[PDB]
């Protein structure tokens, strides 16, 4: 985990792609994502748990 090191509540393209498993590990309850990012606020994750489902496509 974080080991009590600082994190910026702000989110990366790496650590973006983390919310992306538990929208399947806690199934749309922002939270419990969270925790697996680690020790975020849930304000970003609400924002961008609308963003995942804009990109979903049926041509793939």
């Amino acid at each position: 985990g974080p080991l009590g090191s600082k994190k910026r509540e702000v989110w990366t393209d790496a650590e973006h792609a983390k919310f992306v498993e538990g929208l399947a590990l806690f199934h749309k309850d922002w939270k419990k994502i969270k925790e697996y990012i680690g020790t975020k606020t849930v304000v970003q994750i609400r924002s961008h748990a609308q963003k995942y489902f804009l990109k979903l496509n049926k041509t793939a």
